[PDB]
């Protein structure tokens, strides 16, 4: 069915035209400076992607969500998390940063930018709705889980660097509001005060024992809240969900003035997202930025373990027909950007995630097609 | 008819939402650095505006152009040019830079970004087609005339600075291809060689008498060609005109793959144009950048002499009914950006054009409405 191939090409190749246009602008024609490219990327991440996410989340009703598809996706991610946990806590080389990066590679594809257009072209509008469900679920649950993991990593590094000898005695953390996140870019000073009852209180501000679960839970919860209240995508997804709920429970259409005020900048979503992705491709001196062997490992994870674990989860749940094919092909999408972002700010295998994103993007068509043809047999 | 007012507000206010969003991003929230803002602006000028112009020019057939409307616009501009010529050549204070800036203020509104949406909202789709006709005519003829004038200014300044005593003897100019334009940013060295027949030849490369009309014509023509072959809007308008001619003579629709490859970046046209305009508003330390008195003069010219000269030209030509109203209201639009751009690279009253553009943009609604209501009586 070469007509279906041409339809998929028509739907997907505009994104690559934009991406290659940006890549040539930075490499061939040198139209943009690195800081100008960074400015375009910042505009994208702050306005174009959050507004595109708001658009997609608001235009689908949460009450018609396919619960079985959601269960299949969450089961894939739960299987990945369980395997990673038992690998990290029962292995000599088991590690937390590797757990996070493997979770991102094997479970978090690019569902917003390329996923929705591609899957709509490949299967239909219902597939677009399913992809948007995956997008909302991912931005609300799994990116927040990534935030929890990254903040735990930062807190653990700070604890091991500040008070390793007697970290167990700490009972409460008080972080001044100036400390936005525990990324590690800024140095965080710590002071310890002994209480009347012999207890220890730690205060952290801007310049081998585990404390109780409650103390770390409090610290991570407050820090995660402080980073969520400053994440454009968090507000986008929340406000979109609330608006969708109210507008599909009471059938209330948004006023045309507000709808167009949002669309004027959301219409620049796909194009600017792909343009900034091309700018990033060009800026990076490498294309396989994490080494050939480990890059091959990351590609293999993304395009086999993602689809394979999604398949086992889907047949376990009971998905069949075009729904199972949509699930698997979605799992075979190129690795998402937001996990790469978090990896970059937290400097946790950022090269692996960059290679994932860009390389998979420009080899996502052959693999995704092969998947579609193979599943069609 | 407050419903018509609300429709105009719905059509126009999204642009101001984007513009104020950029203004706040640079001033209130300080999301963008000045160089990042410059990068966004450069992306706009190179991709979003040329692609938007290509879209608009290609989607209307040149064979259905309203010749009387075109004649009215060209008559307005011819009247302005004749008055400016007789003022500059028959007055003590008559000047060339003032001629160019007054022509830009009184004749070159923002017809692409705000003009088409506004006039479509106010009158209808045919008004959008008329505005696109004005856009194509302006980018092909009047911006090229601006280029001719600016290149003549630069050439005259170089002549007066290099060889004032015996400029009359020069017979031929030879500019090395490295010299892209005579803007004045780079210093241009000149060498004079006496020929066998007693003639003088000048060569200009990168570091009170008038020569014959032929020599200056040759120099200006070659320099204008060299700047046109590097203007994104020139290629946009040309290729759009050729495609429109071929696609409306043979009814040949563009392939969907190419159409979407172009649309993915042209869809970011209005939003990114207004976003960059807001970025420019914020970056400029002033809002009335050219002084209160001269800024008032520029606003008066823009919103009275433009509309008034357009009106006299339109009744002279024979426009009547909604066509005359569309002509006048279009003449009352805020001052265009491309003339401001040329003024900036040629450093010819750039503050006047900045004030024109931005100030008129955020006072274009009251004036344009007043015009619409007054013409409706
Ligand atoms: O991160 C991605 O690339 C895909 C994605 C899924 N949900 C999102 C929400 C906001 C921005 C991007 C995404
Ligand atoms: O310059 C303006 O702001 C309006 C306009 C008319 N014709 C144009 C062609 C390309 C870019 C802008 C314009």
């Amino acid at each position: 069915s070469w007509h279906d191939l041409y339809t998929v090409l028509t739907a997907v190749i505009p994104l690559y035209v934009a991406m290659i246009l940006a890549y040539g602008s930075v490499r061939w024609w040198k139209i943009f400076s690195p800081d100008q490219c960074s400015g375009i990327n910042r505009f994208v991440a702050i306005f174009a992607v959050p507004l595109l996410s708001f658009h997609f989340i608001s235009t689908n009703n949460p009450y018609a969500m396919n619960l079985r598809f959601i269960a299949a996706d969450t089961l894939q991610k739960i299987i990945m998390l369980s395997l990673l946990v038992l690998w990290a806590n029962f292995t000599r080389s088991g590690s937390l940063e590797w757990s996070i990066t493997i979770f991102s590679l094997s479970t978090l594809p690019n569902t917003l930018v390329m996923g929705i257009p591609l899957l709509i072209a490949m299967y239909g509008e219902y597939s677009g709705s399913l992809m948007v469900q995956i997008v909302v679920l991912q931005c609300i649950i799994w990116y927040t889980l990534l935030l929890f993991l990254f903040e735990f990593r930062g807190a653990k590094m700070l604890i091991m660097e500040q008070f390793p000898e007697t970290a167990a005695s700490i009972v409460s953390f008080k972080v001044e509001s100036d400390v936005v996140s525990l990324d590690g870019h800024d140095f965080l000073e710590t002071d310890a005060e002994i209480g009347d009852d012999g207890k220890l209180h730690v205060t952290v501000r801007k310049s081998k024992n585990m404390p109780p679960a409650s103390v770390m839970t409090r610290l991570i919860l407050i820090m995660v809240w402080r980073k969520l209240i400053r994440n454009p995508n968090t507000y986008s997804s929340l406000i979109g969900l609330i608006w969708a709920l109210v507008a599909f429970r009471w059938h209330v259409a948004m006023p045309k003035i507000i709808q167009q005020s949002i669309s004027i900048l959301s219409d620049a979503g796909l194009g600017m997202a792909m343009f900034s992705l091309g700018l990033f491709m060009a800026l990076q001196p490498k294309l396989i930025a994490c080494g050939n062997s480990v890059a091959t490992f990351a590609m293999a994870v993304r395009f086999l373990t993602g689809p394979a674990v999604m398949a086992v989860a889907a047949i376990a749940i009971g998905l069949r027909g075009d729904l199972l094919r949509v699930a698997i092909v979605q799992a075979a999408l190129p690795q998402g950007i937001v996990p790469f972002v978090f990896a970059k700010e937290y400097n946790v295998h950022p090269a692996i995630l960059s290679t994932g994103v860009i390389f998979g993007m420009l080899i996502a068509l052959p693999i995704t097609l092969v998947y579609y043809i193979l599943l069609g047999l």
